[PDB]
């Protein structure tokens, strides 16, 4: 398959990618892939950003969406728009069935975080996003790849992927970007009515609330947070929870996760926690 | 950083994943092609043909790993005396640092036959394989059909996470009266070892019985493993070669499953139906 470097090049099939990424390594290229749903926003931006500035990277980006055979936003050609802009060599956009010609037959099966926290009411949620993941870093065999800490049960789960199966690939983790008022930026944001968006911001409130309240410990962090989410009016909270950092149930550095309901809307958020001295 | 020592055409042996995947690298970088022979050691002939088949690629280095799921010095010499230059004797813990945690997941084919008695077996199996396949990055790997349906599975799984290798099915060794070779065999008594060829017997019979159809080859085994005291027949399935249902012609595979005393034996041939 052609290959033009400086500009956009967008294959379908796993063939011409992998064809196209093996090529461009042997000639000393690090790969680079973030892989992505669409509907692309500055969060996956920064991905990007992140993935050009290795020297001598060529960046993969990658659009996929799992079928849903038992709602998702889909802005194709405004998402290549987006990579175009930010000059990205290589979109991979596979068919549903280029990348399932066989059905689901074999599969990834995660450890026991995919049935916590985001996985409590769908059991199976993760076993799908890490199949997928395995499979695009089968076919790209990047040296790196880019994952927003946005997603971060996601993110951990994938580090377990990596180190379980003992992947060549380096997971980077990339910093959550935030719209001016804190709130974490998510291509469900759309789904927010006025109302409904001026109330998401409890979600980072709560947050950085908890951090700075950290001093104190970690029961004053959390009845901060708590407090928070408490005072707004439209929000449902599922869960809010302090674990260690790779989400064991906690010492001196821990993550704080929540996730909240507005309306329909399902909005999720975490932050570093340091208790006691050091921070804050 | 440093890539480790690496003596040509001497045994290098590294019990480090890292160690191993450095080298591997570091020839793949030199022109060599990478060959993977997976094995859980006890090493005997039917091992040595795999080893064979790995070093007739032209330009190859050989890899064989010597791994068991939760005399190391007698396979090593077997390694060294045909000339393999690449052996990987890692440890349980090298392997799972984190315990179990994230793992394949076959399909429904490995419930089936071995999966009935063994319903996690292929779980532990494709796992420990896609982890060697991630270690060595091989462009070949090398199994023998005489675990077929292991065989069939690791096919799934390579097609199924889009892998980059080719693997490739070496044909069973087996003994002067057809026994498949198997460290198995050892435990037999007399009695049982006279009986145990009933099982290849029965499955070449079937196999020429088939220009007269599916069913008289299946007939003609049943009547082979009828005619052997103590073989306590487990299955015998005629299956299409990715082990779906058998076509109404064409090729497929017929598979044996049999326990003599406490010992279990299997067995499988190519069937062309008509
Ligand atoms: C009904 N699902 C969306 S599906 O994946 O089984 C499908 C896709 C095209 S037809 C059915
Ligand atoms: C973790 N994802 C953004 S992915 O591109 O591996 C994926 C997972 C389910 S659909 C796309
Ligand atoms: C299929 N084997 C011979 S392997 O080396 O991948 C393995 C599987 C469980 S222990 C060794």
């Amino acid at each position: 398959p052609a290959f033009h470097p400086g500009e956009l090049n967008v294959y379908s099939a796993p063939g011409d990618v992998a064809d196209v990424s093996r090529a461009l390594r042997l000639t000393g290229r690090r790969v680079m892939l973030v892989p992505t749903m669409g509907a692309l926003h500055e969060g996956h931006l920064a991905l990007v950003r992140a993935a050009k500035r290795v020297p001598g990277s060529v960046v993969v980006v990658s659009i996929f969406v799992n079928p849903m055979q038992f709602a998702y936003p889909r802005t194709p050609d405004d998402d290549l728009a987006q990579l175009r802009a930010e000059g990205v060599e290589i979109a991979f956009t596979p068919t549903t069935a280029a990348m399932y010609p066989d059905g689901l037959r074999t599969t990834v099966q995660p450890g026991p975080l995919a049935a916590e926290l985001e996985g409590g009411p769908r059991p199976t949620h993760f076993a799908g996003v890490l199949t997928v993941v395995l499979k695009l870093l089968q076919i790209v065999r990047p040296d790196r790849v880019f994952f927003g800490e946005k997603d971060y049960q996601q993110l951990v789960l994938i580090r377990q992927l990596v180190a379980d199966f003992n992947l060549d690939v380096a997971v980077v983790g990339v910093p959550t970007v935030r719209e001016a008022d804190g709130l974490a930026m998510s291509s469900r944001n759309r789904y927010l009515d006025p109302a409904q968006r001026a109330a998401a911001v409890a979600l980072s409130a709560a947050l950085t609330a908890a951090a700075h309240a950290a001093t104190a410990g970690a029961q004053a962090a959390l009845d901060a947070a708590r407090a928070v989410l408490d005072a707004a009016p439209g929000v449902a909270v599922d869960y809010l929870e302090l674990r260690d950092i790779g989400l064991g149930p906690l010492n001196g550095s821990g993550r704080l996760l929540v996730a909240a309901r507005l309306g329909t809307t399902r909005l999720l958020d975490n932050i570093a926690i340091e208790i006691g001295t050091f921070a804050g």
